C-alpha cells in the first residue's frame, strides 16, 4: 500500500506468533521490539537513538509478517520507547519512500 | 523521486542559508537538524527515542528546502547526531512510504 504520513505509519505486525503493532521506520538501520519473549538463542548488542545508546537482544532470521508482508531477518529486542520495523526488514517487504 | 531504503534515506536539505545531508524519517514526529546559530525566537523543548531524550529549540515558520522542494514548518535545533527530517515536513513535500 501507500503510506501518507499526516498520522505514524504504525502496521499490525506478528511475531513470536503474536501480534503487534508498529511503527515503519525509514530512519531506523534496524528493526526494534519492546522487550518480549521471543524464541531463539541471542547476542548482546548496542544501538543508538536521539538520546543515546541501549542494551538490546539481537535476534537473527525471525520470521515476522509486517502487514501482511513476510520478512525474515534481524529483530533486536530491547526497551525502545515504540516498535520499530527498520530498513532491514523495509527492504525485505520492497518499501520505498516517494514524493 | 522514489528513495529505496537500502542504505539511509539521506538527502540535501538547505536551511537557514546552510546546505546539509539530512535523513527522511517516517519514524520521527518532528524534525531535528544539528546544533546551528539560527536567529529568531525560540521555544525549549524536550524529545526523544532510543536513548533518552535531548533539549531542543524549537523554532517556527522555518523555511527549509528538502531535495529540492520547499516546506515551512517547525524545525527544533539541538545535539543530534543526524539531521532528522520528521513526519511534520516529510508531509509537505508529499512524501510516502510504499511497498
Ligand atoms: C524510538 C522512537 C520512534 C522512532 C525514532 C527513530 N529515530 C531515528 C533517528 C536517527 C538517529 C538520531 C532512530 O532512532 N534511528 C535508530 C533506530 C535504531 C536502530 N538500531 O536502527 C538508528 O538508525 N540507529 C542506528 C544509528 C546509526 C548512526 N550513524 C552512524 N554511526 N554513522 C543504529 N544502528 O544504532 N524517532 C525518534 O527518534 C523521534 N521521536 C519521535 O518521533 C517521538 N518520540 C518517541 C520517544 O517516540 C515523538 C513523540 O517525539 C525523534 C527524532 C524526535 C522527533
Amino acid at each position: 500500500p501507500q503510506i501518507t504520513l499526516w498520522k505514524r505509519p504504525l502496521v499490525t505486525i506478528k511475531i513470536g506468533g503474536q501480534l503487534k503493532e508498529a511503527l515503519l521506520d525509514t530512519g531506523a538501520d534496524d528493526t526494534v521490539i519492546e522487550e518480549m519473549s521471543l524464541p531463539g538463542r541471542w547476542k548482546p548488542k548496542m544501538i543508538g537513538g536521539i538520546g543515546g545508546f541501549i542494551k538490546v537482544r539481537q535476534y537473527d532470521q525471525i520470521i515476522i509478517e509486517i502487514a501482511g508482508h513476510k520478512a525474515i531477518g534481524t529483530v533486536l529486542v530491547g526497551p525502545t520507547p515504540v516498535n520499530i520495523i527498520g530498513r532491514n526488514l523495509l527492504t525485505q517487504i520492497g518499501a520505498t519512500l516517494n514524493f
